[PDB]
């Protein structure tokens, strides 16, 4: 945090030059009440280069810049093509724009970064642009604000290809030096449009594939003739998860962490849950870990049957975020109500009943199960818990 | 739906300070037979904030929009510099366009709703640059139509980037105002070209899929020097294939739902079916259930051999949409000819016996099919249908 | 193909009257010897929705369209803001629209099609609002050619934005006109920048993702410090799968049929290299279909190692494309050459003897292989064949 | 490399003439002092087909322009309707077009060359039409370098879309001519605001890919409520995994390879690793090549346990970039450290033994390990060593 109040003060000066030089260049009767900030900010661009540390083609933009190629130029009073060369400072440009895209490529968006990027080059040539114009016009008397003032007024009309023209080139060296700037403003209008345009393009990803892949499911469960209410069902259900968790499955988040985050997020996951259960109670530690990993998160719309009573049944299941309810057989005395942190289906590892009462949803729950196949697999590799559960 | 209209009813105020307040700055001639409706107006948005829920940073637009920073400035006839603080209240469209983001965000796509708002935002922002503009033009005699129509035309000749040209800045100031708002113009139709090219880029999203996974098994195809009689069959498979379920393939559509739904699904898919049966009929009803999720669909073309006859042959077949002929071992006697809800290979999961008669497709199928293996692993675990079928 | 001339010859009699309707209100000078085209089109359209065989919201173009609305303003010399209806029939042209979206959409790229169907409307829409700037004029003599050809260079320069402003509006009514065409125009350039960029966004799919999944195998394979040669030795194999296959891997391009065409596309291609092998010469049809879709296809580069003489040795190669070479054990004395159709390998399902010779690929291979473990396993549900091998 | 000299001689012979034909039907005072440049370009366009091998859809470009159809117009002096077929020499274009888009297809990128190609066919189509603009001009005294000069100020200005309107048409053959260029000007102004926009969507995908798949985990992670120590940890973890790789996962790169491949880059991988370990050492080299495909990565923060000791343990685990310390089960007395190229784990895969110390990463370790599961599964078919490690 010491350097970058450093580049800070390296882009206010390369800023500060690209604003100065060519207004110097046009009016000369600057640079002598303004001298000192020149030998400073020329010191601060030849001492950036060891704090930037030394030959490479991608340091001698900071190397051709660090040399005091102009203060020659003015001091001398070199003539028209060949102080052109002070300009070699507004390379530093490159260096600014090569730290500055990584010194916070992700604190924020990188199309957004190229953009702002782009509006301040297209401003900072716009000012040269002007500069150019104010030169190469007829030597008059005129205050040197609004002579200033039209040339921008000019070199906005122009790149932004609006194109009044109330004030039109007259000499054909001024023809010249207008068709070549047409040139760049269509092309600097035409990165704004494409950068614009790549910026909003993808400026909704979940929100427009959520959006598909329930087309997809609706225009495909319409060629199968499908009942409407269960359409509208399904409907009802890509509502929930896109207004919770923003349309992604829960399978295919937590596939992209590595094996120890995984493990980490799915023991934060099922912390307050696999601390009450009268079966995996003075179990090892060992055996929660290989038991959290397998368990397999199904979503139960509001009425529908988790456990019907009298079925085989197999397997058990963890209640996460809903509510459910356990219902009796005839499915009119209601025995309890669960909740979150709590589990049911219990009586379905351990042994070979058959369920004993329904359990229907309430509202809709984020459940997770664990298979009976999958438990009785990795029981086997741990004795004392397959001689506890006997 | 009693707050819908009180939502409807917010953004007909504030559409009414966008039209009304750059109008009444300009004009100070109106205000006073026109007092009432900034009386209704303001206790709409003083009145709204209580019937909204207080201090976040995504609060005080409204906070900032509910006060009367206006009202004070038209009667005490606050100056030139002083009165602008009365666009305050047009703070107050951040609200309605974050409400009718959220309110109607399904109802529509989300680029078309973001391309009308910007179209209604450039249509309300022409209106009060086109009231600035008239504001800062020397004052002379005209009516106050004829020169209300001349701003709106110069500030929708400059958005447009048309820029005719034939009414032009004058005076230094209108020439910085010209500059500003010629960057605005550039800025927001580079925002309506990004805008709609973004929206009609994924205009036809499955119609462009589908045509680029048949050209490239297509351009593969063509590497392995295949006929062209079956390059054709697979071309009008694809033609099928598209004209019914629009590209999109069985069983990875209906992956992308929950078990409970998928479920649901297959059990009103193969419905008038499964009751036809005279090896599940008297089963279960879990057993149902457990065959009914592991049926796999496969499309027969016209004229296509789904069992020949002679061959050891395992898996039984269901017809859901096409139609199918049964027909002898020299292909010449016709025994029979299937229809949709019916189903063929049946003898061939009880029994080991070879196939005892050829089944050619006649239109396109989309017929369901199980396998031998998958049905007696999942008959080994109900035991009374393992011996109902012996 | 009857009715295909029919459809030419309906958007041939709504291109008419779209060329014509808006001459003819400005100029009422036509109409009068040019009735019997306005017969001949108004019984086209009156007889074209009894063809199109009658109520909905997408069928009342074409029933406004149909009933002569004109001929009675044209008969009866309507007044100017009463004749305008006579426009209706330029409803006509959305079912033009929707039928030629409709009859050739997979003749031609969809994105095209919209295109070039937005060239059309904007020429066809150029001429109304011509005639349009042409009827609000001030009435002088003047030649009807060439007053005409200014308001369509008039509605030219407006529409693509460019705006010399040569000629601009005079009165108020002239300058409503001119700021609502400026609004369509601005719309109508950004539809067409739009679909420009959506047509070559999508223009190179296989050979720009290409480019894609060898660079992030290569920007991979830097990170773990590979060595150069082999780099190299994969930067060409990917060369090689571009320049033949156009990039496309060969297990999930053939993935995206049904059963009956991926085991026809594997019947061809597997069939002059199946009936040669004197290992299943005299086997089952039933036993080729069995083992032909499990075959896998692997790329060796040139002179890499297919087998390693002394080694276990499982499984069997098929030689599709390439050659290959086969050499003894010190790889000094060459053996034979093989090329496409042929086999090698085979001394290893049959027998557990370990490899009998080195194997070095020639040139690139394309060559399919069958697994021991395959083999074994699909070879033990043939009962014949299990004793052919003993 | 001797023929593509070649190429870049009909290149510049090419763009002779399209900077040439154009300026010589405008001004015929020129050919005659430069009728050799004629004669040598004609044999170098008549020579080019036999070194470009005859009769296609795809040949009549070249063969077009081969014969000489100019230097009759121009030695006989065809008048000005008829002399326009020396225009049929800038066919030869459509074949250097064609020639350079598949010499440099992959050195540069695919949408950067057809932007480049369009600029320079925009460029040298604004010679054409300056050319044409300059020839139905009045017949006046006048410089031809300042005749020309106008002639492409205009139509500079007309195809940027800037329009000033300092020199418009007059005639209406001009005003014909300017429509038609005004709608050439807006597709190729649209043309390249689509190949901007289509070059700058692109631009960063690595880099917006793993921007999304941080914020979709962390998006989902702040639904299940999770602490915000492990979410800084997982958000860490994706910064590594940024600032290494470039955001790929290693499991999913080097599948896009085939099987030799993929085994000499695993062999390159583990290379002084494998030739380490007191259990694989006077193994068979047919060994090494079965256990190194089968190691997995996983990627341990610093401070996450590897090991715990106690546990069961079974699997043995392979450093190959970052560092490790090995601690006793106390954590208290630092056994030693590891590094890379090392090994731990060794004791789980021979023995039934529980862990005998812990294991804490140190820094990011990017470390392959390898099943017990799988490790006794590719033993049990190797015998020899099936008896070593025994
Ligand atoms: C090249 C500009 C036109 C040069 C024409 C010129 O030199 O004019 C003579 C006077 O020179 C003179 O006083 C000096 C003429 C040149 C003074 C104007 C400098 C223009 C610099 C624009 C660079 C853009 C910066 C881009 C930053 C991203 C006469
Ligand atoms: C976004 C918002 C940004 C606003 C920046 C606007 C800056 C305005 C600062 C300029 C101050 C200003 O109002 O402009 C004139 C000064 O003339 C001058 O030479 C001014 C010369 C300065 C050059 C101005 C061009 C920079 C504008 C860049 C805008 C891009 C923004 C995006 C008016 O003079 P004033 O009324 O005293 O009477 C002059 C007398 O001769 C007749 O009345
Ligand atoms: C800033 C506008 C230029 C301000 C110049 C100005 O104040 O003019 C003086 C007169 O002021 C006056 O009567 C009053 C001058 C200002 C009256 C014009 C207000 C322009 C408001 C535009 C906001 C866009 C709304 C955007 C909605 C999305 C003289
Ligand atoms: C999309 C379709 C939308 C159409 C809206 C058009 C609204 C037209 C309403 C305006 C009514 C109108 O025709 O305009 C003039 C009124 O002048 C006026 O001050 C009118 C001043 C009102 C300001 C008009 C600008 C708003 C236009 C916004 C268009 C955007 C649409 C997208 C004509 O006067 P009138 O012939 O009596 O003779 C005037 C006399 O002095 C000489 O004949
Ligand atoms: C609305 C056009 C302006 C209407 C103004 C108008 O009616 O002018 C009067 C004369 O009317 C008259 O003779 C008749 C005036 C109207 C004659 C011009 C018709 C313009 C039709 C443009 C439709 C575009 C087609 C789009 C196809 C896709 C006076
Ligand atoms: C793409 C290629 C397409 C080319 C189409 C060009 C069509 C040209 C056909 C028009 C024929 C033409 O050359 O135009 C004039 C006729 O004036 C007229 O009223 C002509 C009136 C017809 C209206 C022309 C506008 C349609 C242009 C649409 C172009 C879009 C293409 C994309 C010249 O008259 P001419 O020299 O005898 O002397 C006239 C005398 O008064 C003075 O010399
Ligand atoms: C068509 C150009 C307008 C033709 C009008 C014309 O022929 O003018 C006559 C004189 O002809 C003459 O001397 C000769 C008139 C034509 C001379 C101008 C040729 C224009 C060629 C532009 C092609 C673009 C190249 C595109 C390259 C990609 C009078
Ligand atoms: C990107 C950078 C590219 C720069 C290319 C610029 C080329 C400039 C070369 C032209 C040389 C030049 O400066 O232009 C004029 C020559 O007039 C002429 O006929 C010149 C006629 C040549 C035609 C020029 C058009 C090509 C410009 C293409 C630019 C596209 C770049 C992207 C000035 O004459 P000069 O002062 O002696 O006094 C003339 C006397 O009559 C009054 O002073
Ligand atoms: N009286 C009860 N109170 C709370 N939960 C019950 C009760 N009876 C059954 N359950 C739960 O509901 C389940 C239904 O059958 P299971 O064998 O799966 O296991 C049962 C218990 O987990
Ligand atoms: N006479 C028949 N009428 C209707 N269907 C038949 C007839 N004979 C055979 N099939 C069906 O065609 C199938 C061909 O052999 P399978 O053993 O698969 O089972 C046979 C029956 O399902
Ligand atoms: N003399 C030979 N001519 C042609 N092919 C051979 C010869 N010897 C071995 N091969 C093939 O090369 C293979 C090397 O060992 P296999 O046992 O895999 O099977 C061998 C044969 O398929």
């Amino acid at each position: 945090t010491y350097t970058l109040v450093w580049k800070v003060w390296i882009l206010a000066v390369t800023l500060y030059y690209a604003i100065r030089i060519p207004l110097t260049l046009v009016f000369p009767s600057l640079f002598s009440p303004l001298l000192p900030l020149d030998i400073l900010a020329s010191l601060a661009l030849i001492a950036d280069i060891p704090l930037d540390l030394l030959l490479a083609p991608s340091r001698l933009p900071d190397l051709l810049a660090a040399l005091p190629l102009d203060l020659l130029v003015f001091a001398l009073h070199l003539p028209s093509p060949l102080s052109l060369l002070s300009l070699v400072r507004l390379l530093k440009l490159i260096s600014v724009q090569r730290s500055a895209t990584r010194i916070l490529s992700y604190r924020i968006n990188p199309a957004l970064l190229r953009l702002l990027s782009l509006v301040g080059f297209i401003l900072l040539a716009a000012h040269g642009i002007a500069c150019g114009w104010m030169s190469l016009q007829p030597p008059s008397e005129n205050p040197a604000g609004t002579r200033y003032l039209s040339a921008f007024y000019w070199t906005i009309t122009t790149l932004t290809t609006i194109g009044y023209g109330d004030i039109t080139p007259s000499t054909p060296t001024q023809t010249v030096y207008t068709i070549v700037i047409e040139l760049l403003g269509a092309a600097m209008y035409g990165l704004v449009i494409g950068n614009i345009a790549s910026l909003v393009s993808k400026l909704d990803a979940a929100k427009l594939l959520h959006r598909e892949r329930v087309e997809r499911v609706t225009a495909f469960l319409s060629y199968k003739r499908i009942s409407p209410e269960l359409q509208r069902r399904i409907i009802e259900y890509f509502d929930y998860l896109w207004e919770t968790r923003r349309g992604y499955e829960e399978r295919e988040v937590l596939k992209e962490l590595p094996h120890p985050l995984r493990l980490a997020v799915a023991m934060e996951i099922h912390g307050d849950v696999i601390e009450k259960v009268p079966l995996f109670k003075g179990a090892g530690e060992e055996f929660i870990r290989d038991i959290i990993l397998h368990l397999e998160p199904v979503i139960y719309g509001p009425g529908e049957y988790i456990i019907r009573a009298g079925e085989m049944g197999s397997d058990v299941y963890f209640i996460n975020r809903g509510s459910v309810e356990v219902l009796s057989a005839d499915e009119k005395t209601r025995y309890a109500i669960l909740s979150e942190g709590q589990f049911f289906g219990e009586m379905a590892l351990i042994l070979r009943a058959p369920r004993t009462a329904t359990v229907r949803a309430r509202a809709f729950c984020d459940l997770y199960r664990l298979d009976k196949e999958t438990f009785d697999r990795i029981l086997s590799r741990y004795p004392e818990i397959a001689a506890q559960i006997q």
